[PDB]
């Protein structure tokens, strides 16, 4: 049957390009998709759906007074491979919980039936900068039960991952949200496929694929594509196919043991990221 | 008269170490200031104390368990140049707002009139990769009224500007919010200074300052502090120098004009950041054309 699945992250590391990419591969692959973008931010579906920006449930739910008149066929749009695209949207900065669109969202969905009409997989592309309210509530009200997480070798992308699996910590006896593994969004990096791999076996996870950057990559974007619609031939293509068949053969599904700021700091230095803390150089410089 | 400020900006990008030196060279000029931390991680303040991680407000309410009860000396940490440092720390990821551990912090501070003992500036340190409800509040509440943005030729970090601008809008009625300037922490893009400019020119603000790239800054924070303290006579010391006199003799405190996504996209296409999209090979595949 279906199976929901959210790729959270920070923001800024590729990672609704990398959403966008695996989505494709499995389309490719024969399956049939829907992706929920979640960032209010709405960039999730564009690559998909060849568009300059996607009406999110938000921007229309403020037009016909509520969400109660939008039509389905004006919030779920299709695209390459058939696979459907919606984008939550949010509110207006600064006025409440920033992710919340993302209830509107699934609340609507669930009204139109559009999880039962022939889907296989599910995938929320959630921002994972903070895991709080509208973020968290994928997780909370077990809407998404495997997730995976892009990150890449730096601090802050390796922080979000860690606080993610807190909230799976968390929300473990509140249903069956567990971690399926991490996802390295290379960022041209030394020794980063070992860094991650490092992180993933200590959180009790596995690196599901680094991904390797690509001007290929940069060429679909420009033209609003996927690699695998652009260039199905190129290298790169191939790398977002495994992610897809990884993902779809994956049985490991845990809950993670999140590390701490000393551990994610040991595993930095250990890599050639972050530099060993002089002593007699601190406190006093000169 | 002290003044509230507050400095937002994506992160990722040295805002604190910029907050930080900003508040040193404010302190050697013989002003009297305290630094809010409103950072979940926490690190708008180790430079200040030479520490490697400060308390947060958030951590010693599970120890006591109870909001209030922390006298200024486990909490309140002075450091260097008499420069007060706090931390407000964030809940557990999950556990309600991520803006709790702020909205707690400031009531606490002004429990203990924190605000009153002898003051000049105080700085609340945000992050604006989010800007909602919870981290908005310092500006919400009317707890900030000197917004100054800390922004980089890049676009996320002008992103978040826009959206700390539309905040600001939000409230310039209900209060006296307003927005001082952009401070532009140079990564060493082209044209990123003209960019800055010109953003700020469309916002109807002003581009308080460059901040340049100086290795100094990386060696002196490896110090555990400020290019100020670090080589008061380093050529960057007095970047800050200067930054923090146009701080303190602004007049220039307005109410921001946001720009939408198109008009953003159009500065970062002039500028050379954002490639110009070529409307005919749109959704074509590479070997169609
Ligand atoms: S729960 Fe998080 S995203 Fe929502 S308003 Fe609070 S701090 Fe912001």
């Amino acid at each position: 049957a279906m199976r929901q699945c959210a790729i959270y992250g920070k923001g800024g590391i590729g990672k609704s390009t990398t959403t966008q990419n695996l989505v494709a591969a499995l389309a490719e692959m024969g399956k049939k998709v829907m992706i929920v973008g979640c960032d209010p931010k709405a960039d999730s579906t564009r690559l998909i759906l060849h568009s300059k920006a996607q009406n999110t449930i938000m921007e229309m739910a403020a037009e016909a007074g509520t969400v109660e008149d939008l039509e389905l066929e004006d919030v779920l749009k299709a695209g390459y491979g058939g696979v459907k695209c919606v984008e939550s949207g949010g509110p207006e900065p600064g006025v409440g919980c920033a992710g919340r669109g993302v209830i509107t969202a699934i609340n609507f969905l669930e009204e139109e039936g559009a999880y039962e009409d022939d889907l296989d997989f599910v995938f929320y592309d959630v921002l994972g900068d903070v895991v709080c309210g509208g973020f968290a509530m994928p997780i909370r009200e077990n809407k998404a039960q495997e997730i995976y997480i892009v990150c890449s070798g730096e601090m802050m992308a390796m922080y979000a991952a860690n606080n993610i699996s807190k909230g799976i910590v968390k929300y473990a006896n509140s249903g069956s949200v567990r971690l399926g593994g991490l996802i390295c969004n290379s960022r041209n990096t030394d020794r980063e496929d070992e860094l991650i791999i490092a992180l993933a076996n200590k959180l009790g996870t596995q690196m599901i694929h680094f991904v390797p950057r690509d001007n290929v990559v940069q060429r679909a974007e420009i033209r609003r594509m996927t690699v695998i619609e652009y260039d199905p031939k190129a290298k790169q293509a191939d790398e977002y196919r495994a992610l897809a068949r990884k993902v779809v053969d994956n049985k490991l599904l845990v809950i993670p043991n999140p590390i701490t700021m000393d551990e994610l700091e040991e595993l930095l230095m250990e890599f050639g990221i972050m530099e060993v803390e002089d002593e007699s150089i601190v406190g006093k410089t000169a």
